[PDB]
C-alpha cells in the first residue's frame, strides 16, 4: 500500500500533429468498419474531460503524490458527466460496432451513462456498486458507496438475504472479479481489434488484456495522450484527446453522440439499432 509499485508517472505527453491526426482517426474508421469484433478498452484518461484527474497523467494522483502535491477534482464522482467518449462508446454498442467495453475506471461513468453492464468488465470495481458478500446480488446507489477496499457499507441485502453489503473497490493486494476478467479475457482472445483510450497500460493483468487481441492476427490500436507498456505492440498509436480522436471517430462513421438523459442503468444490452452503410475500402 505504502510501498505499492504505482508505475511509470507524469511521462511527457504526445500530441500528433493535426495532419497526422486527421490521417490516423480516418484508418482507425477504416479498421472499425472492416473489424468482426471490435473491444474497448477504457482507463482513467476517458474522465479527465469530465473534472476527474487521471493517476500517471501530469497531474496524475500517483505524480501529484511522487512530487508532494494533491491531485484535484473538478466534479464530485456524483456530478460527473461521461464525456463525449463515454456517449460515443454507448452509441457503437447501440449500433453492433462495440462487442465488449473493458474499463480499470472505478468512476461508475460508464454505468451512468446507460452503457449496458451484460457487455461492460469493471475490473477495478465501481465506487457507486456495492454487492451482497451472500447471494452475490450487485446494487448501483446513485451516490458513492461510503467504503474502499471491500470493506462492509453498513447496509443489508434486500433479495426477497440481509447479507452485508461491501464496496467493490480493490485494494492493491485484492484479485480482479473472476467474472469480469473472465469476460474481459474472452471478448479480448475473440477481438480481431482491441482500442485502447486514455489507459497507460501498466497495471496486470487489465494492460495486458489488449495484447490477447494481437493472437491469431488480431490489430491494436493505442489512443493516449502519454507512451503506454505496450506502444511497440500497437498497429496504430493515436496521441490525443480521446474526446477529439471520438469526435472525428463517429462522424467518419456516420453516427451521432447520443445526449445523457442524466444517470440511469441499463442491466443487459438491446438489439442493435440500425447503422449506416459500410464504405469501399481497398
Ligand atoms: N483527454 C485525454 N485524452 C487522451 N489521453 C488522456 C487524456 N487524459 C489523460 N490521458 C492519458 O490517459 C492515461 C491514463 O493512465 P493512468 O493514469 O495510468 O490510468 P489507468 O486507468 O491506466 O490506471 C490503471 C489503474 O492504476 C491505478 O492504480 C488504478 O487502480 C487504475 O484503475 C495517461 O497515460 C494519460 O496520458
Ligand atoms: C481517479 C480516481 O478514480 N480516484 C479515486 C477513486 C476513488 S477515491 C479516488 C481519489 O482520488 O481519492
Ligand atoms: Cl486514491
Ligand atoms: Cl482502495
Ligand atoms: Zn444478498
Amino acid at each position: 500500500p505504502f510501498t505499492a509499485d504505482k508505475g511509470k508517472c507524469g511521462l511527457p505527453e504526445i500530441f500528433d500533429p493535426p495532419e497526422e491526426l486527421e490521417r490516423k482517426v480516418w484508418e482507425l474508421a477504416r479498421l472499425v468498419w472492416q473489424s468482426s469484433s471490435v473491444v474497448f478498452h477504457t482507463g482513467a484518461g476517458i474522465s479527465t474531460a469530465s473534472g476527474i484527474p487521471d493517476f500517471r497523467g501530469p497531474h496524475g494522483v500517483w505524480t501529484m503524490e511522487e512530487r508532494g502535491l494533491a491531485p484535484k477534482f473538478d466534479t464530485t464522482f456524483e456530478s460527473a458527466r461521461p464525456t463525449q467518449t463515454h456517449m460515443a462508446l454507448v452509441q457503437l454498442e447501440r449500433v453492433g460496432l462495440l462487442r465488449f467495453l473493458v474499463s480499470q475506471n472505478v468512476d461508475g461513468l460508464h454505468v451512468r451513462s446507460g452503457f449496458p453492464r451484460d457487455k461492460l468488465a469493471e475490473l477495478h470495481g465501481n465506487m457507486f456498486v456495492e454487492e451482497c458478500a451472500k447471494c452475490k446480488t450487485q446494487y448501483v446507489r446513485d451516490t458513492v458507496v461510503g467504503t474502499m477496499g471491500l470493506k462492509a457499507t453498513g447496509r443489508l441485502c434486500t433479495v426477497a438475504c440481509r447479507g452485508e453489503l461491501r464496496d467493490t473497490i480493490l485494494d492493491w493486494e485484492d484479485s480482479l472479479p473472476d467474472r469480469d476478467l473472465a469476460l474481459a479475457d474472452e471478448a479480448s482472445r475473440n477481438a480481431d481489434l482491441s482500442i485502447t483510450l486514455g489507459t497507460s497500460l501498466q497495471i496486470r493483468p487489465s494492460g495486458n488484456l489488449p495484447l490477447a487481441t494481437k493472437r491469431r492476427g488480431g490489430r491494436l490500436v493505442i489512443v493516449n495522450l502519454q507512451p503506454t507498456k505496450h506502444d511497440r505492440h500497437a498497429d496504430l498509436r493515436i496521441h490525443g484527446y480521446v474526446d477529439e480522436v471520438m469526435t472525428r471517430l463517429m462522424k467518419h462513421l456516420g453516427l451521432e453522440i447520443p445526449a445523457w438523459d442524466g444517470p440511469r442503468v441499463l442491466e443487459r444490452a438491446l438489439p442493435p439499432l440500425p447503422r449506416p452503410p459500410t464504405p469501399k475500402l481497398e
